[PDB]
């Protein structure tokens, strides 16, 4: 009962990531709040957005670093765009494309802070490739960030992120 236990830990918003839209749908059925489609490693990933929307998903995020790809995801119903902060004047362009919610992902909290200063809505800290990543949550909260997402597959690590002020937990399905 991953979702159920995440809820018990105190997770108010839970996102699920997967290369298989079938996995995102199962997470939707289990109560996930956000489904994350990854377009950086496959073709026409907006077709996953279309499927999941037809199957009732109401909150879809789309990870891409390609402008026409991000635009197609918005057109197909994606609610959150996730872009790379490691390379932001792109924020205003994403806005004008039509993005209502913009998330930035980076291994470096300094990049996440720059994105925040330029108008990003969500900052994503990645704990799958480094230790004690909740220290990034800590710093970002003290630097004014109010909406931080934390990607990890370790239970104690996810809990520590919540305790340090992460608002969204991203788990890999």
């Amino acid at each position: 009962k991953q979702v159920e236990i995440l809820r018990r830990l105190g997770a108010k918003r839970i996102a699920y990531r997967s290369d298989d839209w079938r996995d995102l749908q199962e997470a939707l059925k289990k109560g996930a709040d956000i489904l994350i489609v990854d377009a950086t490693d496959k073709d026409e990933a907006w077709k996953q957005v279309e499927i999941l929307r037809r199957l009732g998903a109401k909150e879809i995020a789309y990870r891409s670093d390609d402008w026409r790809d991000l635009q197609e995801a918005l057109k197909k119903g994606a609610d959150i765009l996730i872009v790379d902060a490691t390379d932001w004047k792109q924020v205003e362009i994403l806005r004008r494309l039509g993005a209502k919610r913009i998330a930035y992902r980076s291994d470096d909290w300094r990049d996440l802070q720059e994105a925040l200063k330029k108008g990003a809505d969500i900052l994503i800290v990645d704990a799958t490739d480094k230790d004690e990543a909740w220290k990034q949550v800590e710093i970002l909260r003290r630097l004014g960030a109010k909406e931080i997402a934390y990607r990890s597959d370790d239970w104690r690590d996810l809990q520590e992120a919540l305790k340090k002020g992460a608002d969204i937990l991203i788990v890999d399905a």
